[PDB]
Parts: C-alpha cells; sequence; structure tokens
C-alpha cells in the first residue's frame, strides 16, 4: 500500500494471535504493543530515556503481519498509550517514506 | 526522494534562514522545532499531554524546504529534544509511506 499522512497511520496487524490497532511510526526505533501474550523467552529491556525509562518485556523474531505483508522482528511488550510499529519492523515490512 | 528505514530519517531542513536537522516522523501529528526565529504572530498551544504538556508557540503557514521540495506549513517552536517534521508537513512534502 501507499500511505497518505492526512490521517494517523493506523493499521490493523496481526500479532501472536490477536488483531491489534498500531501506528506506523518512523519516529520510533522500536516495535512496543501493549499487553499481549507472545511466545518465547523474553529479556527485561529499557526504553524511555525522556522523563523517565519504562520496563518492557524484548522478545525476539516475533511475526507480525500488515496489509498482506509479514514481517518477523524484535517486539517489546509493555504499558503504552498507543501500539507502536517502528522502524525495525518498518524495514522489514520493506518500508520505505517516499516523496 | 525514496528514504530507507534503518537508520532514523534525519534529514537536513531549511527553515526561517537557518539549516537545522529534524526527523520525519509519521508518529506525530504536528511539527516542532527547536529554537528558532521565525516571522509572524505566534499564537501559544499546549502540546505532550502525556506525562504533562509543553508550552510551545505556534506559528502559522510557515516554509520550510527539505531534499529540494519546498512546504507551508504550521511550525510549533519550543524545547525540543530533537525537531519533528511530523504529519502536517509531511503531507505538505507529498510524503507517503510505502510497502
Amino acid at each position: 500500500p501507499q500511505i497518505t499522512l492526512w490521517k494517523r497511520p493506523l493499521v490493523s496487524i496481526k500479532v501472536g494471535g490477536q488483531i491489534k490497532e498500531a501506528l506506523l511510526d518512523t519516529g520510533a526505533d522500536d516495535t512496543v504493543l501493549e499487553e499481549i501474550n507472545l511466545p518465547g523467552k523474553w529479556k527485561p529491556k529499557m526504553i524511555g530515556g525522556i522523563g523517565g525509562f519504562i520496563k518492557v518485556r524484548q522478545y525476539d523474531q516475533i511475526l507480525i503481519e500488515i496489509c498482506g505483508k509479514k514481517a518477523i522482528g524484535t517486539v517489546l511488550v509493555g504499558p503504552t498509550p498507543v501500539n507502536i510499529i517502528g522502524r525495525n519492523m518498518l524495514t522489514q515490512l520493506g518500508c520505505t517514506l517516499n516523496f
């Protein structure tokens, strides 16, 4: 798809047997989703930095699908105001910004 | 240009007689730059919301240029960790996400 930036790029995502809604965010380095029950071992990671840190759960090589296209990447699970698909996963979807 | 999301999409921008460096951020609704001396009347605006608000200066119909292409949009000036080109300005550059 070609996504226009008139609206927030909120897309439907398939991750871990759930269908959630998440934002395509080029400003974000990493991918953070609200609580979800993913497979595997997870490591504890600090994200944030600005205003304080937020402890999340880093899971590796997790598959999410977006608008038909599948991606394998690191996904961090913790309390997040909105679900972020950041660049680790944007690059996996073959995603570019274009103008 | 077609921008890849392996690195942070940090680009050079021409705004208000300055050349600054700013992030192409689809996750951001608005455009916020660090202190700069822009023309015009500005209105005071609250942004943030999460963790607290940050008082910025909303200037209208400001021209920024990025990688050859010119845009006219609202730009808010205040203390920001990194300069954000959010969607108000991304849409002006004819910018899409693509995969």
